[PDB]
């Protein structure tokens, strides 16, 4: 990373040209050049370059991914003065607090809202229950009432959780990844109404984001559920649209997941002092957010001064109101298990493979099982790193401990050749893991090849620390946990579970 310059990454759906004007003004006053870039899939590319102590000085993304960045050690801790913290809404600072430390600057507050075509529907519906009768009237005119992305649970969650569902319980400065709140009567009521809409032919089950967006922007549907990142495309379609509070369900408000667009500073950047000055003194100002906002809308903003003026726009007041009625999105990589489990529950309940009550009950069991598989992966990687001097029933953990130790000892000559020939880069790390794991289980699954599965991820975690790519260990731990949840768990339970592993290997 070049010292004396500021390289900034931000997604293309944001006002990156407005941010470039703020950097241009910063360059005139400091002599420090600010280069703003908008790479494709920067949320995947940032952990790769930052693992080798490289990449942008500043990254813009939602707060939920910054938890994984902070735990990896990719983001530097920010320490704003108390006079500057009072300028941002305190809940936005909460979304960027991890292990009791602030790891990002909050910028904008993103949340889903109800977007309606005023020409097709001058008065939008205030309740979900009156939507079916509305679709019937619009169907006679060749239009549907509501289309939105049904494939991602992020968009269906406002309705599902409106009557009491929650993703993870939060306590003691951490999320409880075993206390999942999808198995409740409220969520089953929300998922039932969603399935009823599909089975009554009010929505198509395979509608995704692009299908819904194109349908609303062309006037084919009266309403949609989307965030401020889509307002720019509706503007160019000339659809006279309004943005309002999400409909209520059983008299209870829809609670969407709240996302805090946040600016993190690379922990390897040599210009952290400059990045803090640019973020606090230039961007996080009324004039700085306005420059970005006028390029592309941010929705609600964390800066109280500029949010008070933006709230005059009904679209932004609705976004803030829908955010206040929602909940902050958990900022942990375990949400991938939550999303994966909930998505299957919705897919299966809509298709009819299982009941709504069974789908959410199984999704809660699957989420709790993922936490248990993570426990096995983490406890092994901690032991392997501790052997090398590095720092990061319980019988199964000590059984696997003896199994991997024996495997490494019996094939130590082979592990020495592998480690010396291994060329590990964050760009090619995911490919090497996927290729090897495929070869391990290509001809079937047994306990011996599962022990080898753990030991391979272990040596990749140790070799990552050696090549000064320590944050890559959290990515490998995530891949091992994913493969254990989605592939090996079918074989493990069918062959006696982990209790059969301690029966063959244990004492
Ligand atoms: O390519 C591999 C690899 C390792 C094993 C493997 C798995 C086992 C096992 C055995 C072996 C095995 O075949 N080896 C063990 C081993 C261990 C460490 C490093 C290299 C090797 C290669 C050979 C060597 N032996 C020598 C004695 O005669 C039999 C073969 O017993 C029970 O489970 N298998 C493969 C590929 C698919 C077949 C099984 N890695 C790999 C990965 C990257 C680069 C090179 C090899 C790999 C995958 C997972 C691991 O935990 C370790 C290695």
């Amino acid at each position: 990373i070049e010292e004396g310059k500021l390289v900034i990454w931000i997604n293309g759906d944001k006002g990156y040209n407005g941010l470039a004007e703020v950097g241009k003004k910063f360059e005139k006053d400091t002599g420090i050049k600010v280069t703003v870039e908008h790479p494709d899939k920067l949320e995947e590319k940032f952990p790769q370059v930052a693992a080798t102590g490289d990449g942008p000085d500043i990254i813009f993304w939602a707060h939920d991914r910054f938890g994984g960045y902070a735990q990896s050690g990719l983001l530097a801790e920010i320490t704003p003065a108390a006079a500057f913290q009072d300028k941002l809404y305190p809940f936005t600072w909460d979304a960027v607090r991890y292990n009791g430390k602030l790891i990002a600057y909050p910028i904008a507050v993103e949340a889903l809202s109800l977007i309606y075509n005023k020409d097709l529907l001058p008065n939008p519906p205030k309740t979900w229950e009156e939507i079916p009768a509305l679709d019937k009237e619009l169907k006679a005119k060749g239009k549907s009432a509501l289309m939105f992305n049904l494939q991602e649970p992020y968009f269906t969650w406002p309705l599902i959780a409106a009557d009491g569902g929650y993703a993870f319980k939060y306590a003691a400065g951490k999320y409880d990844i075993k206390d999942v709140g999808v198995d409740n009567a409220g969520a089953k009521a929300g998922l039932t109404f969603l399935v009823d809409l599909i089975k009554n032919k009010h929505m198509n089950a395979d509608t995704d984001y692009s299908i819904a967006e194109a349908a609303f922007n062309k006037g084919e549907t009266a309403m949609t559920i989307n965030g401020p990142w889509a307002w720019s495309n509706i503007d160019t379609s000339a659809v006279n649209y309004g943005v309002t509070v999400l409909p209520t369900f059983k008299g209870q408000p829809s609670k969407p997941f709240v996302g805090v667009l946040s600016a993190g500073i690379n922990a390897a950047s040599p210009n952290k002092e400059l990045a803090k000055e640019f973020l606090e003194n230039y961007l996080l100002t009324d004039e700085g957010l306005e420059a970005v906002n006028k390029d592309k809308p941010l929705g609600a903003v964390a800066l109280k001064s500029y949010e008070e003026e933006l709230a005059k726009d009904p679209r932004i007041a609705a976004t803030m109101e829908n955010a206040q009625k929602g909940e902050i999105m958990p900022n942990i990589p375990q949400m991938s298990a939550f999303w994966y489990a909930v998505r299957t529950a919705v897919i299966n309940a809509a298709s009819g493979r299982q009941t709504v009550d069974e789908a959410l009950k199984d999704a809660q069991t699957a989420a709790r099982a993922a936490a248990d598989n993570r426990e096995i992966v983490m406890k092994y990687i901690h032991y392997k790193l501790s052997q090398r001097g590095y720092e990061w029933s319980e019988v199964v953990h000590l059984t696997l401990r003896q199994a991997v130790d024996d495997f490494s000892r019996r094939y130590r000559r082979d592990f020495a050749e592998m480690s010396s020939q291994l060329h590990l880069t964050p760009f090619t790390a995911r490919g090497r893991f996927a290729t090897v794991v495929e070869e391990l289980f290509r001809d079937g699954v047994n306990w011996g090849r599962i022990v080898a599965f753990f030991e391979f991820g272990g040596v990749m975690c140790v070799e990552s620390v050696n090549r000064e790519m320590s944050p890559l260990v959290d990515n490998i731990a995530l891949w091992m946990t994913e493969y254990l949840n989605r592939h090996l768990h079918t074989w493990i339970q069918d062959n006696g579970g982990w209790d059969a592993f301690v029966e063959l290997y244990g004492p």
